């Protein structure tokens, strides 16, 4: 893969796609984070002679919604590099062009949200081809993008020599040390409702790992195909057979398998709810399994020793409805307490997980926010990564 200091950006305007997808309140960002990261590479180009032209995706608006405008991430980033300026027209537009020519070495343009445009996601060769006059060269910085074959990502790269940001490429090797020889024992800890979900992840993983620790409702189809009773819990009729399958692999490939031994149950979903505790195998109806109990999150935690490579994604019951957070909350909090591990933690409940523990520090990398580095995983590759090779 090509990266930052192969690129000369000595005289050149540099088009850079970065992300700035952060959460913004009242036209402010909260959480400026995204934008501190992305620093270094332009810091490095600037440092190179180059004037810079930043493309960004906020939100996922199907077209022009003014919620979704980059104005607020302008200003957060020009507090950081007075040398930026913000320009509310979208990339593709004749005003962008004409405000990208106009720059100057040492000068930093962030254009509108590319998802303004109509062809950005369809990856409209012609819109590529617009977005090629921005800059002389193409640093695709955002591997929370790399994913998707959108114009700002795929389309541009084929038309400018393309090369992977600082930011970019440390995401894509920290996510590789979990598929190229990676320390073992290898452990996974997977989530989710839904076993679908993670089928693919799951057959990439099984050859390359040695445990696998299964939560959230999925654990259920499992159980159930397994001939455990799951009263009222959810479960995907149609993939039970499929879960079996899955763990016969897991058999087969000599990996050990972890389930729930009990649960947290209740008659339904609601915050504060009463709850009792039953063995997963035995859930009474109409009690539901809302999350892992006490005794699977000790015994979850005592998988994970001796373990030198840990994965986890997911939740391990409904986080976003106490107390059904708990067992998600614990298995963060065993995770962290690890030594000897490198620990990598993606998903959206699971990162929001680590996010409020006050532990975020003691992971070994904490994945962007979203579902890039899934996919990766399950592929070994990324559209917005194949760009940036050959
Ligand atoms: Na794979």
């Amino acid at each position: 893969m090509r990266t930052l200091l192969d690129l000369d950006p000595k005289g050149k305007r540099v088009l850079v796609r970065v992300d700035y997808n952060v959460p913004v309140q009242d036209g402010k960002v909260q959480d400026e984070t995204r934008i501190l990261e992305s620093l270094p590479t332009l810091r490095h180009l600037l440092a190179g002679g180059a004037s810079l032209v930043l493309l960004s995706h906020l939100g996922r608006p199907k077209g022009p919604d003014p919620k979704y405008s980059l104005a607020p991430v302008g200003e957060a980033l020009r507090a950081h590099l007075p040398e930026a300026r913000f320009a509310p027209f979208p990339p593709g537009s004749e005003e962008a062009r004409r405000e990208a020519e106009a720059l100057r070495p040492g000068e930093v343009l962030l254009l509108e949200n590319v998802r303004f445009e109509p062809g950005e996601e369809k990856n409209d060769p012609e819109l590529s081809a617009r977005y090629a006059r921005l800059g002389e060269a193409f640093v695709l910085d955002a591997f929370g993008s790399a994913h998707r074959a959108h114009a700002s990502v795929v389309g541009v790269a084929r038309l400018l020599p393309a090369y992977a940001g600082f930011l970019m490429e440390k995401e894509v090797r920290a996510l590789s040390r979990l598929l190229k020889d990676p320390e073992r024992p290898y452990a996974v800890v997977l989530g989710g409702a839904k076993v679908s979900d993670k089928i693919g992840v799951i057959e990439s993983l099984l050859p390359r790992i040695d445990r696998l620790l299964i939560g959230g409702a999925m654990a259920f189809t499992f159980l159930k195909a397994l001939g455990g009773e799951v009263g009222r819990s959810l479960v995907e009729e149609d993939r039970l057979d499929l879960a079996k399958d899955l763990l016969g692999r897991a058999e087969a490939l000599g990996v050990r398998v972890y389930l729930p031994e009990d649960v947290v149950a209740a008659e339904r979903i609601e915050a504060g709810v009463e709850t009792r505790v039953f063995p997963a195998r035995a859930i009474p109806v109409p009690y539901m399994g809302l999350d892992i109990g006490p005794k699977t999150r000790e015994a979850f935690a005592r998988a994970l020793e001796g373990a030198r490579t840990v994965f986890w994604n997911g939740p391990m019951g409904v986080f976003e409805v106490p107390p059904f957070d708990e067992g998600t909350l614990a298995v963060g909090q065993a995770i962290a307490a690890l030594e000897g591990a490198f620990t990598v933690v993606g998903g959206g409940d699971s990162v929001a997980a680590v996010n409020r523990l006050g532990l975020k520090e003691r992971f070994g990398h904490v994945s962007t926010g979203g579902g890039a580095s899934l996919e990766f995983l399950e592929k070994g590759t990324l559209p917005g990564l194949e760009v940036l090779e050959g």
